[PDB]
């Protein structure tokens, strides 16, 4: 019976714990983006025939690097100590997600002149010495926030099965259901026009 508990008091940490090791390889994998690829790119300049297109294919890719580098993963890190700050963590920053939403409907567009200018970007990821293509890390993003949900979702078994007041959890839950809910209509809504 408590041993039960105990097992499941485990489980809801080890979640925190991979809540917090993928943040971190989540914001080295930005760090790729914006430190590696644009950096690059600034320095290698861009042809003529694409002036101002690499605007389009990051979008604002920054604005998420600079949350995540200097806020949300060291939130995340202040969880393990203190568990139940996690759900108030997601859930106060709700309009902080649109930031997301946001990526996702200009993601059309971005994988449009990434893959219109594939050689280009196959160059510059050599030359950054990485073995991802950009479309591998541009995906990143969108991947994370199912990453959030699913993570949440397996500290909620958790803390129920360790009898636990789960309702700022079950919220934080549902609104991580509907973020990639929104991020995939917009992308849809985004393939109905092109240039």
């Amino acid at each position: 019976e408590e041993e039960q508990k105990a097992k499941a008091l485990r489980g809801r940490m080890f979640v925190l714990n991979e809540l917090v090791q993928t943040e971190k390889d989540y914001v080295k994998d930005l760090g790729i983006v914006v430190e590696g690829f644009m950096k690059r790119i600034e320095e290698k300049g861009v042809p003529e025939d694409m002036r101002g297109k690499d605007k389009i294919v990051f979008g604002n890719i920054h604005q998420i690097y600079d949350w995540h580098k200097d806020f949300f993963l060291a939130e995340l890190e202040k969880c393990i100590q203190e568990q139940d700050r996690l759900a108030q963590l997601f859930i106060k920053h709700e309009r902080k997600l649109h930031i997301y939403v946001w990526y996702c409907q200009n993601k059309p567009r971005s994988e449009y002149i990434v893959a219109e200018y594939d050689a280009y970007f196959e160059e510059v990821k050599q030359e950054i010495n990485q073995r991802l293509t950009l479309s591998d890390f541009l995906i990143k993003p969108i991947q994370r926030i199912t990453k959030y949900q699913l993570l949440l979702k397996d500290f909620l078994r958790y803390s129920e099965k360790a009898g636990l007041e789960c309702s700022d959890i079950e919220k934080a839950v549902e609104l991580m259901c509907l973020v990639p809910k929104r991020c995939n209509d917009m992308m849809n809504l985004g393939r109905l026009q092109g240039f």
